């Protein structure tokens, strides 16, 4: 639960359930204008991913949360439209914050929103 | 062919198609403050309904468009969450020209958006 | 947090924040085919509503969660398109369950999903 | 006027309008496995982009459509969450005829859906 700075929440709109065991890769745009592996995980039984980074580690930058939606759907036996879902944003530019990226998935569609709260600094 | 100040567009998020043959019933709130039938139809092959009304019969007021989402997934043999999808809006043409009411459906969710324009 | 059977979560897509102090009215379709007041609330600072009903009270039926979106937007100074958001579903027909109705709001749009988990019975 | 096997539709959820003058850059994944520019344009007045390609140039493959969402809200002086919206899909016409890629935007969220059809 909020304490970490980057939390991801994935729901399944076909089943009306959390999207479980969904793979998520996080990237930081390097100095060279290339994406650099930052963190990864799988969502739990509640479709959340926590413990990705820490505050000292999560500096300002452009990150990409890539969610592997193709894999989750294939595995439930659907051939979905998308390759994956990718969310690109600028984090911590006017100070550190807490970020929640939620993705609501369906086979030919996905919505996605962000909740940003001010820790304090 | 006849001013369509009101249009509905329904789409299927599972299959990536228009949702066709969806029952849409529209209602005008009456002073007695109940709903009164107003226009009805089934979405075409492109998941659209048109010729619902005309600009003379469409006066300001509270309208409710109701989509029979449940029969839609049933026919597909997929178990739905909702009984139907509903949109309640105030039509205030003191500006507003055309109204497109779109809904994206999934077994457990639905989005809806309005496209209100002039041309 | 899950323990109650009907929980509502409302997010603001314009601000990227929980939709706070949002009024929610819950109805049960009577025997007579009329909606009967069932419960009401306001969402908290985290855009959730809990403690609406109890398990013994929430029998099978058709309920309507009506969210007063017009009021929240007006108050932030927008004239939104919708009158309110209303969610109609059949609850507890093949046994009791836990229901989470989330609504993601914008001025001319709203998405909404349901998470249903099996308590046990 | 020319087969448009690919179409993008952008809409604004704050204002209830098409999103016009949105930059859309499409890309074809190359074996070198990088993206290669493929088609580009700005949405019209109805928030649509067409004449992106033709059925001969559109072969199976991994495509990415990228929407410059951020400049869009900027021009409106509303602070955005995302740098842009992206859709990666495999175009496998061994069936598929037309592709409509729609995106509904808000300052902190976006939905996207695909409408894949035959007619
Ligand atoms: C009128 C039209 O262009 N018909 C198109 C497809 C289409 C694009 C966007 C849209 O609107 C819309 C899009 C999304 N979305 O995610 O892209 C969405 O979530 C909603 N919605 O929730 O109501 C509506 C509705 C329909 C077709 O050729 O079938
Ligand atoms: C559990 C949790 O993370 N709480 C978060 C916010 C949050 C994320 C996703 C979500 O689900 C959701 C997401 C979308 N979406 O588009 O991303 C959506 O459209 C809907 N919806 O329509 O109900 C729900 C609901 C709520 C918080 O910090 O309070």
């Amino acid at each position: 639960e909020s304490k970490c700075p980057l939390m991801v929440k994935v729901l399944d709109a076909v089943r009306g359930s959390p999207a479980i065991n969904v793979a998520v890769h996080v990237f930081r745009k390097a100095a060279d204008d290339t994406w650099e592996p930052f963190a990864s995980g799988k969502t739990s039984e509640s479709g959340e991913l926590h413990g990705l980074t820490t505050e000292e580690e999560f500096v300002e930058g452009i990150y990409k949360v890539e969610i592997d939606t193709k894999s989750y759907w294939k595995a439930l036996g659907i051939s979905p439209f998308h390759e994956h879902a990718e969310v690109v944003f600028t984090a911590n530019d006017s100070g550190p914050r807490r970020y929640t990226i939620a993705a609501l998935l369906s086979p030919y569609s996905y919505s996605t929103t962000a909740v940003v709260t001010n820790p304090k600094e």
